[PDB]
C-alpha cells in the first residue's frame, strides 16, 4: 500500500492517484504555478505541475511520442515545428529526431519548468534543449503566436503540449476557437497540427470544446488516445490538417518515413499508428 | 476535489499507487467463505462490485471490459457453439457470449454463490437476465474442479473464457492460471477451440503477466495479447487469447463486421476496426 | 492497515491535516437545506453523525464530548431549572442536562430538522428517549432567530448550552459566535445564570476560538477555558463556560460529587476529580 | 485539504493521519528502522520512525515534558538519569535541565537517528547530547540493562521513551513484566521509573499489559494522558515508584523545585501536575 510519503494526484474531481514518493528533488512556487520534481516509485522521477504530474520517466515516451510522431509521420517533409509548452523537453526530444526538420522552435511560459527541467530531469531533455537546430524561447505561446501572424511566419507542424484545457488557467486561451484560427493562420497550406485535449472519459465538456474549435478550422481531424499510466488516463489527442490524412497512411509507409529520417522510437511503429487511427476514444457508456 | 470524499474507496492498483474514488452510497457488505464483497454507488462509475477491494465492474466502463474479453474470441472462432466461463460471477461475460446466435450452451462457473446472488439481486445492468438464458447453465464451484471433472467425462468447448480475479492478487483464482490448468484447459477444448483470459496488467504486474502468458504459449501455437483502458480499475487490462487453429490477426475489420451481424451481436464497443486496434496495439510495459 | 479501508471517511481537521476513518456502512446520506447529513457505522468509533465531512458524535466517544459540554456548567449552577441548548440536533446534550433532578424545563433549539429526525431514527444511543421527555421542548429554529424572540418576550434561563457546528467551518453558526450574540445570550439569562460553548480547537485554529474568548469575555465576568480530547474528533474540544455569579473555579470534587448525588447524575466520566483537572489543565496552543 | 505532498501515519488500523509535507531533509533504511526527517505545515519539522512521528516542533515539548518532569519533580533529589531510547535528545534535554543531576546516560539502538537529529534536528537536542553531563550509549537497551545489574549500577530515576509497545519490534522486550523486573533492580531504594505505554484509547490489551508489568514491580504506579496533535492522540505514560507518591505532590511543591532547579518550561507547572494526577485516561466507552 502506497506511503509512508504520498502524492496525492487529482484525476476527475471524483477520482485522484495515490503514490508512493521516495524523494523530493525540488519545489518551486513560479508566477505561473507550483512545481515540484520527485521520485516516485512506480513512475521513477516525475515532474509535477499544480499537483498533476506532466511527465515520468517510465512512462514518457508513451506520451511524447504520440504527441509528436503520428503528426511528424503525417507531413511528408516537416522542415519547420514550432512546440507551445513542452517544458521538460522531451517533445522537442521527439520531433529533433525527424531528420527532415531544420528549425524547431519551442515557446514555454515559464522560465522555471525549462531550468528546473535542464537541472533534474535529463532524461527527458536528453540536450535537446542544445540543438543548433533548436530554440527555445520563453514567453506566453499566444503572444509568441500573435507576434507570429504579424511577422507573417508559417510552420509546417504545430505541436501543443500544454497543461490541461480543464484544469489549466494559463493555458485556458490557446484551447479556444479563436486560437485555432491564430494556428491555421501561421500554418504552411499544407501543415499539421496537433494538441494533447485531456480526457474524453471524465472531461467531456472540455475535450468537445477542444474538439469542435479544431473542426472549426481544418478540414481533416483525427482524434485518438494512449493510456499513459502516470496520469491515471488515456491522454486524448487531437491531430488537425489541412492536406495530409493521417488515416490512408499504411504501416509501412509509416516506418518507411521513419527509417528515411533517421527516428528511433520505444514505442510508435506503423502498426502503432494504424492502431491509434482504428480505436474509438473513451466515453462514460451510462 | 482534490481528494475525494467525504466517503472514498481505496482502490488498490499496484502497491504503490491506488485510486480514491468518491462513494455515493454502500449498498451492501457481505464477508462471503471466499472474499469480502460489497456493492456501492460511485459518483463517476456508477454502481460497482467490489471484491476485496477492486473494482471487478462498474455500470459506465462495464461494457469495455466485458466486450473486450469476449467479442475478439467469439468472433475469431467461425463457429462457437458450446462456451464455457471461469468466473463472471456478475454475469456479464456470459451476457456478451449469449449474444452470439451460434451458441447453442454456455456453461458459466464461479465458486463463490454469494457473487452470483449479490449480482442477481442489485445488478440488473449487468446479467441482463443471462442467468435465465435457457441457452445457460450456472454451476457454483471451484473451476479447478470443475475443468478435472470436465476432463474425465470428456467434456468439450469451442470457446473458454476465464473471467477470474487477478493473478496478481487473488489467491482463490491462483492455481487457474498456471501452465499445467492451461495443458488442462487445452484437454477440454475442441481441435480447433479457443481459449482467452485477463492476465492482470503488464505495466504494474509485468512478472506475474509472463507468468500466465508463458503458460498459454506452452499449451496454445496462436497467442494474441492485447488490452484496453478500464477506467474504474485505473489501468489497461491486458488479455491473452489462445487459439488452437484461427488466427485473430487474419481477421479483417469487414470480417469481423459481417460475423458480428450473421450472428446478430450488438456492442456498444467492439467492431471490427476496434478488433484491428487491439491485434496492432503491442501493451505497456515500464521503459525506464 | 496504514491506510484504513476499503471504504474510507476522510475527515477535515486542519485543512493540513486530516483523518482517514474505516467506515463499514452507510445508513443514510442526506442533502437537507443547511448541510450534508451522513450517518455511517465506522469501525473504530462506531456510529456517528457527521455534518459537512465533519464527525458530531460518535457512539463510542461522545460520553465525553456532551459530559464535558453539560455537567461543568450544570454543577456550578446551584439550582439550575431553566436550561437552553443550541444546536445539539442528535440529542445527547438534552440528555446530559435533563439528568440534573433540579430541571424543571429543558429547551432544545436546532437548525435543521432533518438532523433531529435522522438521529430519532438511526442514534437511539445518543437521544435514549431525551426528545420525548416531558421536562423538553424541541423547536426547528435559527437559534439567532429564537433568541431574539425570547429577548422579546423576556424568557429567562439559568444555563444556556452552545453546542453547534465548529465556528472555524460553519456558515449556518457564524452568527451566534460573535461578541453581539453573548450580548444577547447574557439577556436571557438570569442574573446568577451561566453560558458554555465548545469553541473549536485553539490548537488548530487559534484565531477563531480567541474571537468566541473575547467574546465571552466581553460578557461574563467569570469565565472558565477547558478542553477534553475527543478521538473521533482527531483534536481537544474546547470549551468556554461564561458565569455572571458561580465560578467553576471554586467548586471542590467533594462538592461537585455531592451536587451530582443529590440531582440523581450518572455519568460514565465526569466526576469531582474530572472538574479539577478540567479547570487546572491549560489548553494546547502551537508552542513554536 | 492536506497534499499535494503527503504523510499517511498509521495510528489504530481503522484511523490514520493525513499530513502535509513542505519537504523531505533525509530518508535513511537503518538496520533497525526506515527513518525520515521531513518538514510539516502544521507541526513543523517531524521525525518519522517506521511512519509514526516521534516528535513534531511544534508540539514535542507537551510530550517531553510529560514525559521526564512528573517523575523528576516527584524525586526529591534526581543525581542520577537513565533514559532509553530518546534518540532525538529531547527526554535528554528535559532531563539535564534539573540543576541536581549529576550523570544523564542515554542509550538507544541506532545510531543512525542520533547522528540525523544531530545533524537536523537542533531544537531537540538543542545541545543535550554534549552537556559534559550526559553520555551517550549506542545499544540496545536490554543488554545495556542485563549489564548494568551485573556491574550493581544505580540509577534515581529510569525514562523509557522507546517506540511504541504496539508496534515496535525493536523495543518489544523492553516492555515485558520481566523487563520491569530488571529496570526495579538498577534503581536506588527510592527510585522511580517513567514510560510511554502507548494508548489506552486504541490499544487497550498492549496498555493493559505494560500496565501490569509496572504494578508487578512497583508499589506506587501513576497512570496520565497528555494529547499530542502530531500524534493524533493522547499518549499514556505510566510512573511506577519505589516511596514517592506524585499523587502527593502540591502544585506549589512542584513549582518549587522547577524553580529551585533552575527547570525552564513551556508547558509542565503545579496546576498541570494536578491535572495530570486527576485526569483518568481515556478508554472506548461503548
Ligand atoms: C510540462 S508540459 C506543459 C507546459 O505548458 C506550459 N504552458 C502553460 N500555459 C502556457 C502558455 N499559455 N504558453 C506557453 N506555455 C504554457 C507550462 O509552463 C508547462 O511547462
Ligand atoms: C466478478 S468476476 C471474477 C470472479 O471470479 C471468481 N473466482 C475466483 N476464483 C475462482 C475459482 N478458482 N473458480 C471459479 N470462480 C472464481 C470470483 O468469485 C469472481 O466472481
Ligand atoms: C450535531 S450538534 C451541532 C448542531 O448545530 C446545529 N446548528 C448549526 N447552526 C445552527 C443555528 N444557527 N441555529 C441552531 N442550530 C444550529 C446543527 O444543525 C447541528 O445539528
Ligand atoms: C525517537 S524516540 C524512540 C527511540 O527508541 C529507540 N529504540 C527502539 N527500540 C529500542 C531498544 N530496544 N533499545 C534502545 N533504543 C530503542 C529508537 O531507536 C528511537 O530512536
Ligand atoms: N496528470 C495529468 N493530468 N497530466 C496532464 C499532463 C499533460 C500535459 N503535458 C505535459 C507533458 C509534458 N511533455
Ligand atoms: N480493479 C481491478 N484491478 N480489477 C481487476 C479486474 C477484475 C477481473 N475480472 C472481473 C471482471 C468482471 N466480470
Ligand atoms: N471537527 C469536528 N469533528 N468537530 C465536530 C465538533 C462537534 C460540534 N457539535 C457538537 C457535536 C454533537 N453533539
Ligand atoms: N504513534 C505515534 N505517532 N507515536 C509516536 C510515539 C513516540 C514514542 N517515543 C518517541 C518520542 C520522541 N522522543
Amino acid at each position: 500500500v502506497p506511503g509512508p510519503i504520498t502524492l496525492i494526484e487529482p484525476l476527475s474531481g471524483n477520482t485522484s492517484l495515490l503514490i508512493k514518493i521516495n524523494a523530493i528533488h525540488s519545489v518551486k512556487k513560479s508566477p505561473y504555478q507550483e512545481i515540484i520534481i520527485a521520485d516516485t516509485e512506480d513512475y521513477g522521477r516525475v515532474l509535477i505541475l499544480d499537483d498533476y504530474i506532466q511527465s515520468s520517466y517510465v512512462d514518457e515516451q508513451y506520451y511524447h511520442e504520440s504527441l509528436v510522431h503520428p503528426a511528424m509521420a503525417t507531413h511528408p517533409n516537416p522542415r519547420d515545428v514550432l512546440i507551445l509548452g513542452g517544458g521538460e523537453g522531451a517533445t522537442l526530444r521527439e520531433a529533433l529526431k525527424h531528420g527532415t526538420v531544420k528549425r524547431a522552435v519551442m515557446v514555454d511560459i515559464d522560465r522555471d519548468v525549462v531550468e528546473l527541467s535542464r537541472a533534474y530531469l535529463p532524461q527527458m531533455h536528453q540536450g535537446a534543449f542544445d540543438d543548433p537546430r533548436a530554440k527555445v524561447v520563453i514567453q506566453d505561446g499566444f503572444v509568441y503566436v500573435e507576434e507570429a501572424i504579424k511577422a507573417g511566419d508559417k510552420y509546417d507542424v504545430i505541436i501543443m503540449d500544454l497543461t490541461d484545457p480543464y484544469s489549466s488557467d494559463i493555458a485556458k486561451q490557446l484551447y479556444t476557437r479563436e486560437f485555432f484560427a491564430k494556428i491555421r493562420r501561421i500554418l504552411n497550406d499544407d501543415g499539421v497540427v496537433v494538441t494533447q485535449a485531456g480526457n474524453s472519459f471524465y472531461f467531456p465538456a472540455e475535450y468537445d470544446m477542444v474538439l469542435e474549435g479544431v473542426k472549426a478550422n481544418f478540414p481533416i481531424v483525427a482524434e485518438y488516445e494512449v493510456w499513459i499510466p502516470s496520469f491515471g488516463y488515456a491522454v486524448n489527442f487531437i491531430l488537425g490538417s489541412l492536406r495530409y490524412d493521417p488515416h490512408a497512411l499504411t504501416p509501412s509507409e509509416v516506418d518507411e518515413r521513419l527509417r528515411a529520417r533517421g527516428v528511433k522510437t520505444a514505442f510508435y511503429t506503423g502498426r502503432v499508428h494504424l492502431a491509434l487511427m482504428n480505436m474509438p476514444i473513451h466515453r462514460k457508456l451510462r
